[PDB]
């Protein structure tokens, strides 16, 4: 079976409880995770140890908090007490865990399922070939010996409009924002990097990225996490918003792909 789970945010107990609910069995089943494995919840260290141990039985995409953790580890960014990352950062296997983490994808595609996963979704300004190329470019910088330079370079809110002519720092920043920070778009598809509210509460003329017809969404189902204020609701057919806010006192959500059956684990918080 194929299971997809939204943002875990260090909620190790809820993750394991949900996987036990569906009798997740590596070798028979595959788990997709939308990223943001770490921060806020108490168990980022246990989450990373477990997910890394799954090997080929898990298909991860990196989220914005995963990248922030990598920036803290590399001395690029300051640790915020609220993130509850110190046990992971101080662990004896931190290097092993974080060098594995930075090598994980930004984008997962299963052609037989016609299923695409990214942390924030797929901007309607991208077709599939472009999304693939952009994921490969950023994955290349993150897996390289010089990844602290990219992590420093990623921070920024501009440019917010895709063009194949984008180059250099702006290109990398857009790619990072599209995969890991996207929520709202302007009518022309340009990213808004400020509004984090639910679709009903956003200022006009902002619309969710998935409300704008895009070439990937016309051919593929898209699963994503990230947007907790969406509460997993309000999406069109073929769009699966899996982040139901577990670390916020919401729930952890698991979707089984074969029958589109949902399983939910209440937050312990
Ligand atoms: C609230 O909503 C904001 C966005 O939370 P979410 O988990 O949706 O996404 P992220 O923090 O990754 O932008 C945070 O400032 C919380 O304090
Ligand atoms: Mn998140
Ligand atoms: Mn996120």
């Amino acid at each position: 079976a194929t299971y997809l789970i939204g943002d875990v945010h260090g909620c190790y107990d809820e993750l394991i409880a949900l996987l036990h609910k569906v009798e997740f069995t590596p070798g028979k089943d595959t788990l997709w995770l939308t990223g943001d494995l770490v921060a806020r919840g108490p168990g980022s260290l246990d989450v990373l140890r477990y997910v890394k141990s799954l090997g080929d039985s898990v298909r991860l995409v990196l989220g914005n908090h995963d990248l922030h953790l990598l920036a803290v580890f590399a001395g690029i960014s300051r640790n915020k007490p609220k993130d509850r990352l110190t046990p992971l950062l101080e662990a004896p296997d931190a290097d092993e865990l974080l060098n594995w983490l930075r090598r994980q994808p930004l984008l997962q595609i299963d052609e037989e399922k016609k299923l695409v996963m990214a942390h924030a979704g797929i901007t309607p300004q991208w077709d599939l070939q472009t999304a693939k190329e952009c994921a490969r470019d950023v994955e290349a910088v993150l897996s390289s010996d010089s990844y602290p330079f990219f992590l420093d370079a990623m921070y920024g809110d501009m440019p917010n409009n895709w063009s194949p002519e984008l180059r250099g720092l702006g290109r990398l920043r857009f790619i990072t924002n599209a995969f890991t920070r996207m929520r709202f778009c302007f009518p022309n598809g340009q990213l808004d990097m400020y509004s984090k509210e639910s679709p009903e509460e956003a200022p006009a003329p902002l619309k969710p990225w998935f409300a704008i017809p895009g070439p990937v969404a016309e051919e593929y189902s898209i699963a994503f996490g990230h947007w907790a204020s969406l509460e997993g609701k309000g999406t069109p057919e073929g769009i699966y918003a899996l982040d139901t806010g577990c670390c916020w006192g919401g729930t952890l959500t698991c979707l089984r792909w074969e029958d589109k059956q949902y399983f939910v684990q209440p937050s312990n918080r």
